[PDB]
This record gives structure tokens, C-alpha cells and sequence, in this order.
């Protein structure tokens, strides 16, 4: 029993993380195979941070302008391209603790785990949802750049972020593993603002489900409700559109606790519109959308308490 | 800038994590050098598990009883002997990926990363505090079992907890890797129930500390107050007494942020008394005590916002 914010084991992800330095600029870079990425703004001095053309930048630079360091060992760079937002370092040796892995793009709602790294050294591993509005709120200081998330599956790492960005929220911004950035940003420091966010609606249903799951019913309730009745509560309360895809999804939790999904859409409803009435649900006193549907199947019991 | 509750990198706990069997119960062993350390009642039988003896139960076993797997690799037993509530079972090869390691009693109100493992393969990581009432509000399923706990300092891995059980109210138990309980439990499944528990003061102030240095100080006031009239606040609201050595404990914090102890101790009485007014810390809308002054100096940035 319990429910937490849970990380994936990030073993195969420490063995990938090294260091990347550029002048005066360090940061971090993932080493796979005989190639090292980077967010391409290591290439950049203070003064020309404002507004970099990278293409200009990087002309100017050699293979050993970069100095990559895995642990004590130096790696040398026999070539460099740049792939939209990113660096792809060519080095002399083979990564030997590469993993099975693959780059994916990861879609607003879904959840991956960050491992924090400064001068290629890993500090923490924490669990981040991608929010509606692209950003992520992460835990991320100076020096954190080119710190990646992933999630596994079997013995397949699936990377889809690296770290770039902090906006003035204090919300965090990046790229996937083809350096193409998640939402509208850019890697220059002229003004952007993240987009206003929203709740994400399949995960609060989700986590319903995982109480469910873990013994506590007391938000239910004998109401039903139609789709669009409930979509009308949630535009009030700053809540994403549930969709037929979203009810279809809620299928085999819907079906483990035998509570149908429009039904728990009442009770999400009867929630927004009450409160909590000073209640708990898994240990929270709010409604909680950082965990989608498949991190439930995965942490809860496969049978009902 | 942000602040996460935060795992240790799993990496070196990752590759010590092995399978252990006797008859028809498996669970999970720590493998370091040349032992296997899992929790005893990987002995017991359905029929035992109410008031089993270990030392009669063990005499019967010989070492050929244990099954102990490393990933697909068998690994013989060549001795075993009983430690507290452990088995330490040794084996015939050493653990090549052993870490630079110690074994740690941890205190209450200490936290610590926990790799949830199932047939000796890590699932997940996740932070933990060790509650005054010496149980862990943790996420373990059936097969949880010999799971560890641990913090790391450069490449010290000190291991402080291994996984033994589940109590009514959904907490958890356990030992140090010494076999030695935390907390007055035993390892047999007559009635047990957690002790009262309380709110971990000095934690509390941490992080209102470390919202401070992320540059939030809209629940500061004007006011202070004495130790003994902080305690009485703090008893009516089930909140541990705060002691000289605490106030002690919270001095680099102070001195980074310019607040005082005892001023900050004003704030959280008043939090207390008048509750948060809808208003947020750190993203929460309640008073946070599972992270530690250690854990905020670690994540938060050294100069304050
Ligand atoms: C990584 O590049 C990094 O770790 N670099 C090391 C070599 C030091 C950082 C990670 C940041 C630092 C703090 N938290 C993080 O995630 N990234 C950067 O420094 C960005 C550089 C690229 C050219 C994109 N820039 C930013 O992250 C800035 C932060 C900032 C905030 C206040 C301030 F006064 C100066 C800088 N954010 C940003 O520029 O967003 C757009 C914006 C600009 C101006 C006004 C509003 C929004
Ligand atoms: C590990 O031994 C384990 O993973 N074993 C695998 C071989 C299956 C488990 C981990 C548990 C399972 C669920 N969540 C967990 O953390 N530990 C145990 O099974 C314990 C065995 C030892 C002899 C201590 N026993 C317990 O954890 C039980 C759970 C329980 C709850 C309800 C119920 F009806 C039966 C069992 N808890 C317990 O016995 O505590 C004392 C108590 C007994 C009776 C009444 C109140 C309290």
C-alpha cells in the first residue's frame, strides 16, 4: 500500500552523463556510443547571449574548442554538428555503459523522471510532469543545463528532455533529444513567458482511480454525469477538456475498480464545486495531476483493497 | 531555481540489489562484497508467520535452502548466520559493482532515498522521512521486502534502512542493515500498531527557510517569540518541541537569509494559528516537514533571491 511521486532507477541514465566546457562555459552533456549531446548555447559568452546566431558561433570553433570529461577521463571531440537546438559531439571513444535506449518526444501531460546533474556529476532524481502549457517545474540551478529525463521500460531508456531554461515564473524549459524545444521557447534571453496553464484532467481522474485502488471511496458518489456537462465544470475551473480518447483510456482502471468513468467524473465534479471539506485523498488536501494513468497501473496493486 | 523533494542517484544501489528464495517465499537481498543481507522471515512459512522461531526455524535450513540470484546468475551460498531480524548469507563471489559504502542507524525526522525493488530488479526511487513514531509513509507492494534506504555523500553510500513490513494504518517498517528495528516493532504478525506521530518542527522551519532563499517571504512578520512560548503553540498543534539544539541546527540557514530563528518560529506560529489564507510555499498549501535543513542546503541555491 501507499502512493508516492516515484522516480525511475536512474543507473543507466548516471553512466551517460558527462561534462562539456567551451571557453569559460560548463555544462552537462549525454554520452551515447561515440556521441556526446549538448545544448548549443555552450557555445555562448555573456555578451552574446541576447541574441546568438549559433550558425556564425559555431564556424568559429574547432574540435578542440570542446573539452568533454567523463569522470577524470578526457574524451576528444573528432568532429561537431549542430541538430536544431542541440550539439552532437563526435568522440574518440565508445561509451561502454550505453544502455538500450531511444529518443522520444513526449506529449503535454505525460510524466518522465529528471536526474539533476552539475559538472557531469548526478545530484538528484525527481519525478516531473510535461504541463499543457510546455514547461516543467523542475529544480534546476546554474550549471544544470544538458540534464536530461527519461523513462524506462524493460531495459530501454527513453530519453525526451534536456535541460536549457529557466523562465521568469521560475517554471523550466528544454528540448528533446533532437534539440527540438518543447513549446514556443527559444535558447536566446529575449522576453518569453510561458502560456497560461491548465489542470490536467486524465491525471486527476487517474490518481482517483489510485485511491480507489488503495482502499478510500469517500469522494464518490450516485451521480452520473455526460461529457459535455462535465467539460462545462471544467472550463470554470481551469481544467483540460476530457475527451472520448480520455474516457477510453480510463478503461482498465475503470474496469479494476468498477467505478465507470463518467461516474467518477461526477465525483471529480462533486469536488471541484465542494471542496475537500478539510479531507485527504492519498495524503493530499488537493487535487493532485502529476501522475498519468499508466504510473498508476505501475505503482498500484493490481488488485483492489 | 524550484524545489522537489529529491532522490539520491540510485546507480550504486541499483547494481547491489538481488534475488533471494527459500522454499516458496522470494524477496529482495543486498549483495555487498561477499554477502547477501535479506530479512529473515524469507524463511517463514503462511502457517509460522504469527509467532515463528528464527533460531529453531534457521537450525533446520542448510545453505543449499537459499536461493540467490544476481540478474540471471546463480550465486552459491557457502555459509549463513543470523543478525537480528537479517540473514547474512554468504556467497561464493564478490559483488564486482560493490560501492564505497557504510551502514547507518538514522534518527528521527532524518530522511533518506528508498529503491523500491521486486525480484531483486529496482522499480523506483523515492525520498523518505523517518516519522518521530519510527515508521515511513513509503509505496511497497507484496514482494517490497529487503528493499533499502540510503543517502549518499561523494561516493559513500550509506545504507539505513531495509524493508520488513506493512502496518494497518498503511505505514511502513523496518531495520537498519544491522537487523535492529526502528521503533518498537517486531518481525512476527501478531497486533502492532504505530504510536502517535507528530509534525517534525525543525523540518518544517527548514523549508520555510528555503522558501525564503527562492524569494518568497510573504508569511515573515514583524513579531518573534520565546522557545517556551513557541512550545506551547507547538503542543496544541501536535508539532515536536523545539529545542536549543535545533535553533543551533538552523544557524547557517539564518545566516543566509537574515532571519532569525526565533522570528521564524513567529512566522510559524502565526502559519499555524491563522492558517495559509489560500496562499502557497513552495507550491504547497500546507507546512511541509519531510525535508530536512540538510536536504534545503543541498538543493537550494547557496546565494538567496
Ligand atoms: C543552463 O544554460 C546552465 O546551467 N548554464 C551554466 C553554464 C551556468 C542555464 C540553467 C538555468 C540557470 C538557473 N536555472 C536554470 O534552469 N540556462 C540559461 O542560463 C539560459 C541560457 C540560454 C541562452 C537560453 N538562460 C536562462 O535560463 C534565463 C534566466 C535568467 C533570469 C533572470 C535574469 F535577470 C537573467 C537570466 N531565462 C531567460 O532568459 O528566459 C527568457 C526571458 C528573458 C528576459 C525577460 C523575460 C524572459
Ligand atoms: C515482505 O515480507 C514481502 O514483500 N514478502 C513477499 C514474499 C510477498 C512484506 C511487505 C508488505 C506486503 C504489503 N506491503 C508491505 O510492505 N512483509 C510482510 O508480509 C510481513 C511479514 C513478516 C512476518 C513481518 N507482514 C506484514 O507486512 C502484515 C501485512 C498484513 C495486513 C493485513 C492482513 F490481513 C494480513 C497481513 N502486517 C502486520 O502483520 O503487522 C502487525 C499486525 C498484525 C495483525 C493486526 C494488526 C497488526
Amino acid at each position: 500500500s501507499g502512493f508516492r511521486k516515484m522516480a525511475f532507477p536512474s543507473g543507466k541514465v548516471e553512466g551517460c552523463m558527462v561534462q562539456v566546457t567551451c571557453g569559460t562555459t560548463t555544462l552537462n552533456g549525454l554520452w551515447l556510443d561515440d556521441t556526446v549531446y549538448c545544448p548549443r548555447h555552450v557555445i555562448c559568452t555573456a555578451e552574446d547571449m541576447l541574441n546568438p546566431n549559433y550558425e556564425d558561433l559555431l564556424i568559429r570553433k574547432s574540435n578542440h574548442s570542446f573539452l568533454v570529461q567523463a569522470g577524470n577521463v578526457q574524451l576528444r571531440v573528432i568532429g561537431h554538428s549542430m541538430q536544431n537546438c542541440l550539439l552532437r559531439l563526435k568522440v574518440d571513444t565508445s561509451n561502454p555503459k550505453t544502455p538500450k535506449y531511444k529518443f522520444v518526444r513526449i506529449q503535454p501531460g505525460q510524466t518522465f523522471s529528471v536526474l539533476a546533474c552539475y559538472n557531469g556529476s548526478p545530484s538528484g532524481v525527481y519525478q516531473c510532469a510535461m504541463r499543457p502549457n510546455h514547461t516543467i517545474k523542475g529544480s534546476f540551478l546554474n550549471g544544470s543545463c544538458g540534464s536530461v529525463g527519461f523513462n524506462i521500460d524493460y531495459d530501454c531508456v527513453s530519453f525526451c528532455y534536456m535541460h536549457h531554461m529557466e523562465l521568469p515564473t521560475g517554471v523550466h524549459a528544454g528540448t528533446d533529444l533532437e534539440g527540438k524545444f518543447y513549446g514556443p521557447f527559444v535558447d536566446r534571453q529575449t522576453a518569453q513567458a510561458a502560456g497560461t496553464d491548465t489542470t490536467i484532467t486524465l491525471n486527476v481522474l487517474a490518481w482517483l482511480y489510485a485511491a480507489v485502488i488503495n482502499g478510500d471511496r469517500w469522494f464518490l458518489n450516485r451521480f452520473t454525469t455526460t461529457l459535455n456537462d462535465f467539460n462545462l465544470v471544467a472550463m470554470k475551473y481551469n481544467y483540460e477538456p476530457l475527451t472520448q480518447d480520455h474516457v477510453d483510456i480510463l478503461g482498465p482502471l475503470s474496469a479494476q475498480t468498477g467505478i465507470a468513468v463518467l461516474d467518477m467524473c461526477a465525483a471529480l465534479k462533486e469536488l471541484l464545486q465542494n471542496g475537500m471539506n478539510g479531507r485527504t485523498i492519498l495524503g493530499s488536501t488537493i487535487l493532485e495531476d502529476e501522475f498519468t494513468p499508466f504510473d498508476v497501473v505501475r505503482q498500484c496493486s493490481g488488485v483492489t483493497f
